[PDB]
Parts: structure tokens; sequence; C-alpha cells
């Protein structure tokens, strides 16, 4: 049976030789926005209805977690100016627990500074993370530690991989685990080498687009994946676009037709590589439509 019949367990049948970046891995964009029942605020900052530990029994692999320093110990998590109602730790909890039940999966979580700290603080935001949960005896075990810039799934299965989105770190495992960190090129389509030169990260992340410039985008991404067979090589491809247009329309709306559309997309490219697409409304499903969860799963080509 198709892999994405298994949603909550599918790394686990792979080949765990694979590089994570070989890998067709569905992501949530912010994560943690399924707290959100403002039915105003929602329309622009509301991202998502799973909570995380259901977004992986889908299948989500890659997490977008926003946050901003509120204490010298604490990360909230957030959508820009808007607080998520909870702190990293509880993030990092339900990871854990995730993972010790599916231990054969890695979770990658991408971590970013998306709004400035509480007046009270008097640490950088990196220095808070490294200090307060990376290095954290409290989550000792559950981080990727391996000094591979490359790592494999055998070797992160079990883990959280940092994707760091927060500058110059000295955090020293994970993508973009250095002092140089990721350079990000606001609402574009780029590409910038990472960890030393060791692998070339390109980004869809037209956040601002109209509707056919992000579809446009979003399949010119896909169209260079499928083409590239390099491990060294990392796509990260965002289909969740900002809220605006014709009526005021959400976040939600934009993401009924952008998934169903690379949903369809990538299920008649076969087993295509995708790279990472991070997406609106993981798992929400719409009756006569393609899921775009379970097609990025399914697009993965199992050899062994």
């Amino acid at each position: 049976d198709s892999l994405s019949k298994s949603p909550e367990n599918w790394m686990s049948k792979l080949d765990d030789g694979k590089h994570l970046t070989e890998i067709n891995i569905p992501g949530s964009h912010d994560s943690g926005s399924f707290t959100l029942k403002d039915p105003v605020k929602s329309v622009w900052a509301k991202t998502q209805d799973k909570d995380y530990l259901t977004q992986m029994k889908s299948g989500v692999r890659f997490f977008d977690i926003r946050g901003r320093a509120s204490a010298d110990n604490m990360i909230s998590v957030h959508h820009g100016m808007v607080y998520l109602h909870h702190e990293l730790g509880k993030f990092l909890d339900d990871a854990k627990y995730y993972l010790s039940a599916y231990p054969n999966e890695t979770i990658v979580m991408s971590m970013k500074k998306d709004y400035d700290s509480d007046s009270k603080v008097t640490k950088t935001f990196e220095e808070i993370f490294r200090e307060y949960y990376y290095n954290n005896p409290q989550y000792q075990n559950l981080f990727y530690t391996g000094s591979n810039a490359n790592p494999t799934l055998k070797e992160t299965k079990g883990k959280i991989v940092l994707f760091n989105r927060m500058g110059g770190t000295y955090i020293k495992s994970g993508y973009g685990a250095d002092t140089s960190g990721i350079q990000w090129a606001d609402n574009a389509t780029f590409e910038t080498k990472i960890n030393n030169g060791s692998l070339n990260l390109k980004v869809q992340d037209e956040y601002k687009d109209y509707y056919d410039k992000k579809v446009e985008a979003v399949k010119n991404l896909l169209a260079k994946a499928k083409t590239d067979s390099n491990k060294d090589n990392v796509y990260v491809n965002f289909l969740s676009v900002a809220s605006g247009g014709s009526a005021f329309n959400s976040t939600y709306y934009y993401a009924s037709y952008i998934n169903p559309e690379i949903a369809k997309t990538i299920k008649a490219n076969g087993k295509a590589r995708t790279g990472w697409l991070i997406v609106d409304y993981a798992g929400y499903t719409w009756p006569g439509y393609d899921d775009i969860v379970s097609e990025i799963i399914d697009s993965n080509k199992l050899e062994h």
C-alpha cells in the first residue's frame, strides 16, 4: 500500500541510508498557529488547524517555528506580533513524545525570530535558544548533535534536526548551524550555500505573491527539484502565502486552491524528487481534490 496510507510512520518505510535532503518531506508553515480562535485575527494570522501531535500523525515532518524571546529563559511561539499561546517547550515536548512513539521518524525544526523581544529581555534570541533549549539538560538527547552537514535518516531518526533561521549561531549541528547562519532573501526565490559551503539551499518563499505568481513560483522550483538528483542540494518550497487580495482573502482560502493544484501536479509527476514543501492547513482535505501532504509522501520512491 501507498506510504500516504500510513502517515504516522512513513519515514520508517524508507531506506535510512537516504540523506534527509533527498527525502520529499511535507512541512507546515507557522506550525503553532492552530491555537488561534479569534475569527478576525485568524484570517491573516492562522495557518493551521491541526495541533502539533495531529500534524505529526498526519505525516508532517518539517516544522516552521517562528518565535519571540519573552523572558531571558523563554521563547514564545508567534506569527509576527501575534502570540500563539504557548512556549517553545510545548513543541519540544510534543516532538519528544511523538518521536519515542515513532522512533524511526525524524523531525526537522526550523527556528526563526519573528518579533522583537519583550522589553525585559537582556539576551539575544540565539543565545536564549542555545542556552535555554538546545543545550538544556531537560532536552538532553532530543536534538541531533552530529557533526555531519548532510546527515542521513539513520543518524537523525528519533531526534529533532535544527534548521537554523536565527542568523549566526554557536550551535554546531543542523542546517545552517554555524557563525554565518542562512542568508534568507525576503519574499523571493533564491539560492545560497550553507554549512561552510557543504550544501546548496534552494528556496521559494515569495510569501507576498498574488495567486498566479505564487503557483508559478511553487512550480518553477518543483520542476527544478525533479531534474536534480544531487544530495548536496536542498529544496525548501513554501506554498503558503500571505492573506489579502480581492475580498480580504484568508490564508485558508489560498491554501484551498494551491494545495490541490500542487498535489495534482506532483501526483502527475509520479516519483519525481520534490524537496521539502511547506504548507498551510497541513492535513486539511476537500472532497474531490488531491491532498498535498499525501502526495508529497507518496512521491518518495522506495527502491530498497
